[PDB]
């Protein structure tokens, strides 16, 4: 039996949110799906309530990422995005007129979120509007620099700011704008999707122009970068001048070549994606420790956000025919990413890629109605929750904006690396509740003692192969039973 002491006096990062993305699919669901199904998805995502038996109803996410379209849909007769799922409309047209009735399905999702008490939005782009680009398309045709014309950084910044301002004037708190996605990526090799490579010089200009545009508009919105596809780009990795690597030192130190710290409207936070660094455990823990080491020595109190992930990689832990065992394996694999982001990288936010998917790689899997194909999902389908939804919820439903991570140390020291394959646990508080989330990654049931001031009991919520964040009643803290292969949230 293991004993953990919670220390309310040792405080780490402030929590901003847990999030997911509306990209690609929500345009269809919000516009076409049956009302009751739409509403049900919205409840699983946003609604912070318990059902009749005391079980959380969903993730109750506290940010929502909206994909501002670049118009690969209007421009589709060009050499554009090659499929109907992944094309986007654009509010702005080449004549400079705005049509805010577009992106209707996604606007439905904004409205549904707000209705459920979640009014915190981030607007993100995968490309500048097709007509502003070098290739005349959201599909770029080189890796030289950003697929955006040299005199259109201001036009693009103005487009992004006007869109945010429009939605603010409709009552939506669009608090962040993310102008560039995975700028390290060789996007010109990919027509499945909108995209652009970009250099740090490109990124710096976008920050500079957005900063100016936000000040002119006087909107309460901040700029988030760089959304690198792999956390390795946060440090220097090659000898190629153009590469947007070395993000932390070059962009988020005051003497960095492309330091953005001076910009008033910068969100003081670095965003990167979890991709390709979640396995093996040695890589998982080392790279995330490095983030916190380098970032916290910048003397600026800069936050970190893990801003995109889905199951993309393949490995022995998660690559398997579909099964209830595969299902919980995926849930625990991702819960481990979450824990290490929060505790090693000290992340202030953890964000999914698309909330819904046809695969088993995010919170909600969409199943064709029987006998139907994948394209039929543009119109109607069946909602299936994954264990990833529930293991995220262990965190997201209970770890609310404004809470701070606090210390929870065992009596016997474990290494970051050893914890990753056995038992991971972290705590958070708003001064009224203390929330502890324990991952039992091992194949053995474990018993723990939770020492938390003078408290004797907590409510337990449990996700296993059999359980979707099931409420387990008030439990004695001195003897908390952690099933093998489970995530438990303990609320004091």
């Amino acid at each position: 039996k293991k004993v953990f002491i919670i220390d309310k006096q040792t405080v780490y990062q402030e929590i901003d949110n847990f999030s997911a993305s509306d990209a690609w699919r929500c345009a269809f669901i919000g516009k076409n799906w049956p009302q009751e199904k739409k509403e049900k998805i919205a409840d699983l995502l946003f609604k912070r309530e318990f059902d009749e038996k005391g079980n959380p109803i969903g993730m109750a996410l506290t940010n929502w990422r909206v994909n501002i379209g670049a118009g690969s849909y209007e421009n589709r007769e060009a050499k554009e995005v090659d499929n109907s799922w992944n094309r986007t409309e654009c509010f702005l047209s080449p004549d400079g007129k705005y049509d805010f009735t577009k992106q209707a399905g996604q606007q439905w999702f904004m409205k549904a979120a707000r209705e459920r008490g979640m009014n915190n939005f981030l607007f993100f782009t995968n490309s500048a509007p097709y007509f502003m680009t070098r290739s005349a398309s959201t599909v770029s045709t080189d890796q030289d620099c950003i697929n955006l014309q040299n005199d259109k950084f201001d036009d693009f910044a103005r487009f992004l700011v006007k869109s945010a301002q429009h939605f603010r004037e409709q009552g939506f708190h669009v608090n962040y704008i993310s102008p560039n996605n995975e700028p390290n990526g060789q996007w010109h090799a990919n027509s499945f999707q909108e995209g652009s490579f970009a250099t740090k010089a490109d990124l710096y200009r976008m920050v500079e122009e957005l900063d100016k545009a936000i000040s002119e508009a006087q909107i309460d919105t901040k700029i988030l970068i760089p959304e690198v596809g792999d956390m390795k780009y946060l440090f220097e990795i090659d000898s190629i001048a153009k590469t947007p690597d070395d993000i932390i030192h070059s962009m988020f130190y005051k003497d960095g070549q492309y330091s953005v710290l001076k910009f008033k409207n910068l969100f003081n936070c670095v965003a990167a994606h979890d991709y390709w660094s979640a396995y093996p455990a040695t890589l998982l823990v080392d790279i995330r420790n490095r983030i916190h080491k380098e970032l916290s020595a910048n003397g600026h109190n800069t936050k970190f956000w893990a801003s995109e992930y889905c199951i993309l990689e393949k490995n022995e832990e998660i690559t398997m025919p579909a099964s209830p065992e595969r299902s919980i394996n995926l849930g625990l694999y991702v819960a481990r990413i979450i824990h290490n982001d929060l505790t090693l990288a000290n992340a202030s936010a953890w964000q999914w890629w698309t909330a819904v998917s046809l695969g088993e790689d995010v919170p909600i899997q969409l199943l064709p109605l029987e006998g139907s194909n994948g394209l039929s999902l543009q119109y109607d389908g069946e909602i299936s929750t994954t264990k990833m939804l529930w293991t995220t919820a262990n965190y997201s439903f209970f770890v609310r904006p404004g809470m701070k991570r606090i210390a929870i140390k065992p009596t016997y020291k474990i290494s970051d690396l050893e914890a990753a394959t056995s038992l991971m646990i972290s705590s958070y508080t708003d001064g009224k509740e203390v929330v502890t989330v324990a991952i039992n990654y091992s194949k053995e049931n474990q018993v723990i003692s939770l020492n938390c001031d003078h408290a004797q009991k907590g409510k337990v919520y449990l996700t296993t192969i059999d359980k979707n964040l099931r409420y387990m009643g008030e439990q004695p803290l001195k003897k908390l039973q952690l099933p093998a292969r489970s995530v438990a949230t303990i609320v004091v």
